[PDB]
């Protein structure tokens, strides 16, 4: 074992921005990096825009200027890759003078677009990832990639097929769901039944594959089509690789079609007649050295894969339980949880993560006890009394850890009918209804609801406890040992806990000097997805919280030698190593699928293990088809009584978000040098007293807009429908317009209570 | 049907005949988070236990008072109006048609009293929407 | 009745089926769903007498049949009006088969007897 | 003339008052279940031994969906 | 954005008789999403169909 790619799971997300670097993000390779980072610019911006125009003119392109002082023009600057020939010519054919053309061609193309969040992949020389390949002349690298969709070969979402599966109990889901029948796994039938035989049903798949090297940075797409053999490009991604041997993986363009225009993608999941460009596969490698020696880069312990997903609308908000988190519990055996060993780095990301979902959740603003507790401690310099395992502040401890909902899903519960074939775990919290009502009184609950307030993979039956969300299983073993005072930590991370914040950039400089570039970026590419609920998610789903789906998956080592912040991990998917070729890469279990095909698929000798050895499109078929259909069914789930809002994904796909509109209103302090202060006239704004002035801040600070509401989602204009479906139909169209969360300052909040970093959401409606 | 018009622009948010038919109030759940003042003394406070409710500076204490204070609601969301549920369609439509049997559930907006409201900038008078779900 | 071929070869494979009015949760509330009545008749007297029972158990009555016997002890059964409704008047019927907030006044039971002769 | 024959259905003698009047499965009723009650001692058994209403529940609710 | 609509099509045989063909039938909405569910007024859509002017110049081998 010489040389290993990593991440060994790469992570790109769909955008109308182009694929290009200085346009385009990066999955994070480090965990925390930005998370307070004022400067970020997640949509395509004008200065972009006009910069990158400035690096196609520069030295010899004012030289061309004054010799033919038109094609010669538009040759000269390589922007026909960015914006068709045409407009280029007839932007200056019509009327320095040049540039202002051409940048309006390039705005109404890219201007306020989703910039794509495009994976790097790695090299690392082996010992164990030591360090990068650095590649030497006559070296060099060449990268294979080959990718599909089978959403629309695959069968429907109902629920998580494991929450039936017969399990000793893991990390990440406990026993008792599947033993006490929380929320049965339903049968699934086949999206796109109409056609038939496993023959014509290969006509479903996309996939499509490319190659590049270290010797030539050209960009090369990943294109395939639908049908596949009036059909359909479908752009699955693009590739290139720089002369340092770094390959970067761009997803598609964010484009959802279906085959017929009448074919409306009304339900969350399962839409026949529909296509969308996510994809996913395998990433393999030859390095070949100067002397001759050559080293292939395709077992499954040192290749990789790539999914692509949905854009991530607030990248600085970390899902409170994380893909990551999903491979870490993973690993562990429920009944063996007691071994755990916890500090209080372990029980943090819990606590910062609810605490930061303020930005993207009213509930989490104004509706979560333990949110406010922590504003209390924040507010009096006291955090640092949580880093206590003494018994003096035990009772502190215990108070925050006994909102938390626990995992076994057996609290709260009456055991309705003992010994009976009804025998069932009813919740007397606050259930979630169906929409199918019936007009008989609910039954009062009596038991507070515990957090955090986010449905869960058994939404779909009123009264299981499993409705809900609770952190795994293993990391509500880290909050519980917290609570007991069984956890370490360190005197230097107590001396930097006098607030929340304070604490969170300490633990983002631990991680950024962590000399373990691979592990840590095997970790990023997964930190920010979603690790539950799933129904079916955001990015991936079920599958993944499951040992079966790696081919290896091991603890390495703590983040830094005293602080574990939850670890650093070596893990590998399973991988056919036949790629688009294997044998299975059509493979179904006919009809329905149901959770009796998971259970024969455990055994790796058996004729359904298939199920865990991934081909390309593997991770990705089960998601919502359209990806938009999901992302539009992935906002509120309202309850009878108002508060507080129950959200699903909200980190990723905020529900209730602070728009640029209230930003504008409160980003100014009373002696701006501004002829417009917060949205009122210099004179109004300073003749008010500074008390009045503060207030009217902290007013507009606290007004949060749906997030559905912040693009045209079919609820504009007189006796507009609105609703659900109009929302799941519009988005297929308004994905790319809605709101971007991005961190932002505030440069003199004075006494008005407002953060010196806030998260605004930026979209064209919400602007002003 | 006499409530918000929306147009691509999200604010201001135009409004039919809201005095009447109020579009956007202030839930009791709410008012029950600011009419406290921080020396009451109560178990809960604010929504708070006593403990945190004092704990905190004072400052902190007012600033979270404006924050509920500030947290408007669409007045159709006082009842339901065919939004509830899991995978509920909400919409105009069906607004329409729950109304017949909602009308007497909706949210009646009161005038009620803040005894101290100190140094929040919240008036001595606010105007609270009661209905069954704002009520906590 | 059946071929084992269409189990055997996974011609029509069963779906899991979820509980109607799901919202009503424990057994002992979910006794509201049910509609229940009965009566008895006998050849002495030839009144009919309605089946009758609630729903959910406003409340509607629900005329479940009618039962009726002569003079020579033939009990003779009348099902129900054909009166289906739900409990608002805005839940529309709009599934083949499962429709919450509704009720009908479809029933089956038990029929059973007892002959008392003369001589005891 | 395909016959004639003796058939009586099973029942439970309690009727209205059988502890298995409100039985059902939880959340979910599925193959499994009716694979359970095959045996005549297992607790899903009273699948097959009636009591009032067992026979039409199966049925569209309300009838006149089906019929249409 | 914009699309080519095919009104109809043109040709002149050489005796002088002017044949007009209509087009081939494609209606449209400028989004997917937009459904035509009025008999008569949907707004988003175009059609095909067409009317207008014919006219003529009659040239003669004497000028
Ligand atoms: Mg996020
Ligand atoms: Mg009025
Ligand atoms: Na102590």
């Amino acid at each position: 074992c010489q040389y290993k790619i990593y991440p060994p799971l790469g992570i790109a997300r769909v955008g109308n921005g182009p694929a290009i670097k200085p346009l385009s993000l990066s999955t994070p390779e480090v965990p925390w990096a930005h998370l307070y980072d004022t400067n970020v610019q997640y949509l395509v911006t004008q200065q972009e825009l006009e910069q990158l125009l400035e690096e196609a003119f520069g030295g010899n392109v004012i030289n061309e200027i004054s010799q033919i002082k038109i094609e010669t023009i538009t040759g000269l600057l390589g922007l026909s890759h960015l914006v068709p020939q045409q407009q280029l010519s007839r932007s200056l054919d019509n009327l320095q003078q040049i540039k202002g053309a051409l940048l309006k061609v390039l705005s109404d193309h890219y201007l306020h677009a989703v910039k794509k969040q495009a994976q790097n992949f790695y090299i690392y020389k082996c010992d164990n990832p030591v360090e990068k390949l650095k590649l030497t002349d006559g070296d060099k690298v060449t990268w294979r990639v080959e990718v599909a969709n089978k959403k629309s070969f695959w069968y429907d979402y109902n629920n998580a097929l494991d929450l039936s599966l017969h399990t000793q109990g893991s990390g990440n889901l406990s026993k008792n769901v599947s033993k006490h029948r929380l929320a049965p796994a339903m049968t699934a039938k086949r999206r796109n039944p109409n056609v038939i035989t496993n023959s014509l049903r290969k006509q479903l798949v996309i996939s499509s594959q490319g190659s590049v090297s270290s010797d030539n940075n050209t960009q090369v797409p990943l294109r395939g089509k639908f049908p596949a053999n009036e059909r359909h490009n479908v752009l699955q991604g693009s590739i290139e690789c720089d002369n340092e041997g770094v390959l970067r993986f761009y997803a598609g363009n964010g484009i959802s079609q279906a085959l017929s225009p009448s074919s409306l993608n009304t339900d969350f999941a399962d839409n026949s007649n529909w296509f969308d460009d996510i994809c996913d596969g395998r990433v393999t490698a030859v390095v070949e050295l100067k002397n001759g020696d050559t080293f292939e880069i395709q077992d499954e312990q040192s290749s990789a894969w790539v999914a692509t997903t949905p854009p991530d609308y607030a990248p600085q908000i970390e899902p409170i339980v994380t893909m990551y988190d999903m491979v870490s519990g993973a690993a562990l055996k429920e009944q063996d949880l007691d071994n755990l060993t916890t500090q209080f780095s372990d029980v943090f990301p819990i606590l910062y993560r609810l605490y930061r979902m303020q930005w993207v959740n009213q509930a989490d603003f104004t509706d979560n006890a333990v949110n406010t507790q922590i504003r209390e401690l924040n507010s009096e310099l006291g955090f640092a009394q949580l880093l206590d395992n003494s018994a003096s502040a035990k009772s502190l401890r215990e108070g925050i850890f006994n909102q938390f909902r626990n995992p076994l899903f057996d609290q709260d519960i009456d055991v309705d009918d003992p010994g009976q074939s009804s025998n069932e775990w009813v919740s007397n919290s606050r259930i979630i209804p169906s929409k199918d009502e019936t007009n008989i009184a609910a039954k009062p609950a009596t038991s507070s609801l515990k957090l955090p307030f986010y449905p869960n993979d058994g939404i779909d039956y009123p009264g299981s406890p499993v409705q809900w969300f609770a952190i795994p299983p293993f990391m509500y073993q880290h909050l519980q040992n917290w609570a007991a005072g069984d956890f370490s930590v360190t005197q230097v991370e107590k001396e930097s806990a006098n607030t929340i914040e304070e604490l969170g950039l300490f633990y983002s400089e631990q991680f950024k000097n962590s000399p373990n570039s691979a592990l840590l970026c095997a970790r990023g590419a997964l930190d920010a997805l979603y690790g539950g609920g799933f129904h079916p998610g955001v990015e991936l789903t079920w599958p993944m919280r499951h040992n079966l789906i790696y081919s290896q998956n091991d603890y390495v080592s703590s983040v830094t030698p005293e602080i574990n912040l939850l670890g650093l991990r070596e893990f590998r998917l399973k991988q056919d190593l036949q790629g688009l070729n294997s044998p299975n890469m059509y493979q179904d279990f006919g009809h329905v699928i149901a959770v009796d095909n998971v259970t024969a698929s455990i055994d790796p000798n058996s004729d359904a293990a298939w199920l865990w050895r991934s081909t390309p499109g593997d991770l990705t078929k089960w998601m919502g088809i359209p990806w938009q259909s999901d992302a539009a069914s992935c906002q509120a789930v309202y309850t009878p009584e108002d508060f507080p809002i129950p959200s699903w994904w909200a980190a990723n796909l905020p529900v209730h978000v602070l728009p640029l509109a209230r930003y504008n209103k409160f980003k100014d302090s009373q002696s701006a040098d501004l002829p417009e202060i917060n949205g009122m006239t210099h004179s109004i704004a300073q003749g008010m007293s500074e008390e009045t002035f503060e207030h009217l801040r902290l007013e507009q600070f606290s007004q949060r807009l749906d997030w559905l509401h912040t693009a045209d989602l079919g609820f504009v204009g007189y006796h507009a429908e609105g609703g659900y479906t109009n929302g799941l139909i519009q988005m297929v169209s308004q994905w790319k317009n809605m709101a971007m969360v991005m961190a932002r300052p505030v440069e003199n909040p004075g006494s008005s209570g407002i953060p010196n970093v806030v998260y605004v959401a930026y979209s064209q409606a919400d602007k002003d």
